[PDB]
């Protein structure tokens, strides 16, 4: 099966044909980015010289389509809708890493970006794909909206205690840092190595996109929450940590038992409930989630970290476009 | 005046000798490192070399007490009650980094000294700081957090229950220290918490925000960071009131302590704002009845020991700020 990535020179993009060069069903079509066009994708990251050669190609969508039968989209806001709405009509498969069709609601969309969704009929079709809790629906997919890298991480953890209802939705408090190539692959000077190393900042305060959308995935365990996230960069290049702080009716056992039991069957999720500590090296370059659970008295504390750029993003959309066509979510991957 | 460093080749007495070097007033006497002795400080740290060449010396503290007049203890705890004991019968002014004096409430070996000791947070205990021998000096984790908490609690402004302090610090909190957990290659790239519902920092916060009178129970949780000096923490409160009055709590109760650099405006600090400096940084942010406190200091000078030298000038009769800036 043939399958193409559009913008494959970021470092989603990256992450993306590492995994692809060696997943057995999906063979690597076209790599688009018009800033590289015409390079071989090893001229732009030279360890991969030998491993994936393929000559870098323009932004002609129509040649894209001709000789591919799904895309991965790893473009910013706005194009990626563009991108989105011409490769759905031609009939292919889309995992977009925006997050442009994560919102299913238009009125809530319009809320967070200001502006109304230009495709809103084609925002209908997108599914939200979290491979671990709508598989069911993601297997059903053509549009996939893939999740974000902040969501994934505090999403997978509290989705089961709240549907089981061991803690309160209300006054969720998540502290989350990522690394540096949460930016992207950018030349501007607030993520250039003398502005960011040894730096450690918080951002978006009150305003991140990302917690509308945990807020509303949420929303499916039949409970409204308002989680409150907060976001910081590491001086590191990859990872994701999220203290999260929630109220809980139940003890570390219990707690535990319910988080193990939903996802008892995903070999990517990983959970502690013996005071072992989830840090991002544990995660870097791997597709897994570690959770960490710690209970005193109603207070629960979980610990979640993933690579943002794996199983926050790339890894993830693996996983998606694998059930999209029929194969199980972790193949190429585990 | 003369002063002496007990446990001088730490990272925290280090950042000290940085600013006694150049104070104006303080003239140091005896740099004291056991496992150092008969080294040049600027032995162990090359980057004073020409700048602080005292030759180290070994656990006499009969001769530091004959030639100093104050002490800063860079110390382990209980070797730092006995050299706190030792230094205030010998009649010196002591500031303790070390947190056996912090806590006025397993037993304390000195408890009648206990009772002299005072909390050395300059911009707020100056008074009591002024008349004291024996200062304790607050850990760095609590100088973030009660800095800017200590206004507005007094000031009945935000709720004193359901406080989170989710901090984060640079590898040096854990001193010059031989272990693996602090190896480079184990923290490279790493970022971790650690001591979830049970750093020692957490009751410490608690106590002195009582002080207040209202009575908080602040849940704090320490991260590292894969840096090496810098803490950051973000505070989460409730409020009712508005940010203007929130601003002005603060700036007013900081309003000539020139380490105090608040903003309310959207600017958000950062560990790089400060390290190197004797500045705690706090950024302001609410949205409904949600107030966010970003409070930023370097954990080995505002945390430590450019603080020790703040309640060291307050305790001889000096301004503050004298050798800081
Ligand atoms: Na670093
Ligand atoms: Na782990
Ligand atoms: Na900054």
């Amino acid at each position: 099966m043939k399958v193409s990535v559009i913008g494959a020179t970021g470092y989603t993009g990256y992450e993306l044909v590492k995994i692809l060069a060696n997943h057995p069903e999906f063979e690597i079509a076209a790599l688009v980015s018009e800033t590289y066009a015409d390079k071989m994708f090893s001229d732009v990251y030279p360890r991969l010289r030998s491993i994936c050669d393929v000559v870098i190609t323009g932004r002609d969508y129509d040649a894209v389509a001709e000789i591919s039968d799904a895309v991965f989209l790893c473009l910013p806001h706005a194009a990626a809708q563009d991108a989105a709405a011409f490769f759905y009509e031609k009939g292919l498969k889309v995992v977009d890493f925006s997050a442009d069709f994560r919102l299913k609601d238009k009125k809530l969309y319009e809320a967070t970006y200001k502006v109304d969704h230009t495709y809103p009929d084609l925002l209908r079709k997108a599914v939200y794909g979290l491979p671990e809790i709508f598989e069911v629906d993601i297997k059903k997919a053509e549009l996939v909206a893939n999740p974000g890298c902040y969501p994934t991480s505090v999403i997978t953890p509290l989705y089961p205690l709240l549907k089981a209802g061991l803690i309160s939705p209300e006054g969720i408090i998540a502290d989350s840092k990522v690394g540096v190539t949460v930016a992207g692959r950018k030349a501007d000077i607030a993520y250039s190595f003398c502005e960011c190393n040894e730096d450690f900042r918080p951002y978006a305060i009150f305003s991140h996109r990302h917690n509308p959308e945990i807020n509303e995935v949420l929303k499916e365990t039949g409970k409204e929450t308002n989680v409150l996230f907060t976001p910081h960069i590491i001086p590191a290049s990859k990872g994701i940590e999220s203290t999260i702080y929630t109220k809980t009716t139940a003890g570390l056992a219990e707690i535990s038992a319910c988080l193990k039991d939903f996802y008892r069957e995903r070999r990517c999720v990983r959970i502690y409930d013996n005071g072992h500590i989830p840090s991002t090296a544990d995660v870097t370059d791997t597709n897994f989630i570690d959770i960490g659970l710690f209970v005193k008295g109603e207070r629960l504390i979980i610990v979640s970290c993933i690579d943002n750029l794996i199983k926050g993003s790339s890894g993830m959309a693996v996983q998606n476009m694998n059930l999209m066509c029929g194969f199980d979510d972790t193949l190429g991957i585990l």
